[PDB]
């Protein structure tokens, strides 16, 4: 617990097995080398969601379940709702000023969404200037190392632009943020898509039953040209055995199914029920604290109404500083 | 009282003779035929002034004193910095949601202050975003009149709109503004352009001494081609008329000199002189209640303070009503 780590997830859907991945088995390393925050971004979710209340507001407490289940600690990390600190909101707006319209624009990350989005120009404006609520996230905060894939590195650079702008114009008070670069490649799709998403209809969610997870894998997209065991089959783009680089424990195994994989003989059946039991070993306590959190919902309550607590005057304090050195009236 | 009327101005300097037939004067008799809140648009203000945060801070205290002269009484209308009333700033960010950024490129308004100050696509984020912002001043002190120049239609009407795709999505507890149309058009500068602002150096502030007044008149823009007093002169175009037009109580007088003056034989001298003292007339009581103020400091301080209080309350109470509204996890 030395540099304070940021980190979120905007309340969408139930996580699954990209994000633990992607972000949550590095977060589970990050709260005990380091001070956690996680940040339950329903504001920012609504950017894009403002016409589905119910679904944003529902989330939060199911994607808590899921950090818990993931196993963050309840006594190491705190779990904030952006809802209830306005704080942020606050920096938001005075961040809004350090920033032009242009260089938002430009945003590869953001244009990217807007395009995958099909918007076209009608893009709502909270949407486009999300990067800098992020930046009054990590500021508010005050975070000094944030958890990045290649794919927010604008955001975040884009946040040190405005701290910095923020400093020299006022006065020094807020802290640079530093990237924590990647988590190695992003997981892909049941089907083999690029992408994994409850949306697309391609993902193991971290809650779903050892069955269902059995049952998934078992329809995994393998290899177009691979048509029976006895045929040499590709790992190449071949997602069970991107899986297996990303959840086996013993590379020795997964090294050895790719070889007898290219030979010839070993069909997909052989290979996705050994995908089967790595999932079900790295899944498995993930299910039962699941379940056990299922049985004391007072206990998922009790993790982010607290660490929203927390948030809350953490932000308040930087607000403090930063209404001073705004020397906004009364300050 | 009956209906809520929200007013206010940026500020960034003392108050002219254009706020005062603008709407000073305007509000100060609907000052008791309803419930007044006037705005000190401290945070609005920096989306042009964010480099110059002293600037504003001085000048809140300065604009008060100025309401207060003009005949604001503190028991009758609530004085508000809107940099203390961090609830605006959240319903900004909710409302961003619900405009998208081509709809904000068409404001008229906007696009002619963006190109005045020549910022190109380079326009501050916070300034290209005003609009909205002002929205939300509306709509969370539940204003129901908004008094506004020709020129600040299209943002009323941007208001109504987002307040009415506010209601239908979440919940109708927000009311939709209705406009207080005025008839004295945006009052020229002395310069004889179409706007009087400390920033074109035309104007005349509420401020000014009984030698200055009459020394910023004799320097008035007039009429070219109009050489000596015997020729004919022409009103189109003339400052002096339309200032005696805006704050010369007796129009038949004035319907007067506009016969003369096209014949020839109505010096513009004396036209200045005259205008000169219907000005004094207009501003000597403004002068002396200036004054005691100025000598009761802590009064204007009073004034400022306690109605921020009071204002934070209102926004306070319909904040609560947004927030649970829109179904933000807790509420
Ligand atoms: N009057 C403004 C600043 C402003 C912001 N919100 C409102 C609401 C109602 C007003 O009457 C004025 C304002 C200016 O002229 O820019």
């Amino acid at each position: 617990a030395r540099p304070r780590v940021l980190t979120g997830d905007r309340p969408t859907g139930a996580l699954h097995l990209g994000h633990l991945a992607g972000s949550l088995q590095n977060r589970v390393r990050l709260q005990d080398e380091a001070e956690l925050f996680v940040l339950l971004a329903d504001v920012q979710a609504l950017t894009d969601h403002f016409d589905r209340p119910e679904q944003v507001r529902e989330n939060v407490l199911a994607v808590a379940l899921d950090y818990l289940a993931a196993g963050l600690d309840p006594q190491k990390t705190t779990c904030v709702v952006q809802s209830a600190v306005p704080e942020l909101a606050e920096l938001t707006v005075y961040f809004l000023n350090l920033v032009t319209v242009s260089h938002l624009r430009q945003n590869p990350t953001v244009k990217a969404e807007i395009a995958q989005k099909g918007y076209g120009e009608r893009v709502p404006a909270g949407f486009f200037v999300y990067p800098v609520s992020q930046a009054a996230d990590i500021a508010a905060f005050g975070a000094t190392l944030v958890p990045v894939g290649d794919d927010q590195l604008p955001m975040l650079e884009q946040t040190r632009e405005i701290v910095r702008r923020f400093n020299a114009l006022y006065a020094p008070v807020l802290a640079e943020p530093q990237a924590q670069l990647s988590r190695v490649p992003r997981l892909p799709g049941l089907d083999g898509q690029a992408k994994m998403s409850k949306s697309l209809g391609n993902a193991i969610a971290l809650g779903d039953s050892a069955d269902e997870v059995a049952r998934k894998v078992m329809g995994m997209y393998t290899d177009p040209g691979h048509l029976r065991a006895s045929d040499p089959g590709r790992v190449e783009g071949n997602p069970v055995f991107t899986f297996l680089d990303a959840f086996d424990p013993d590379p020795a195994r997964v090294q050895a199914l790719k070889d007898q994989y290219r030979a010839g003989g070993l069909g997909d059946v052989k290979v996705k029920k050994h995908l089967i039991d790595v999932l079900n070993g790295v899944l498995a306590p993930i299910r039962t604290r699941r379940a056990e959190y299922e049985r004391d919902p007072d206990a998922v309550l009790r993790f982010v109404t607290e660490g929203t607590a927390r948030g809350r005057e953490v932000a308040a304090q930087t607000l403090g500083q930063v209404r001073r050195a705004m020397r906004l009236f009364g300050h």
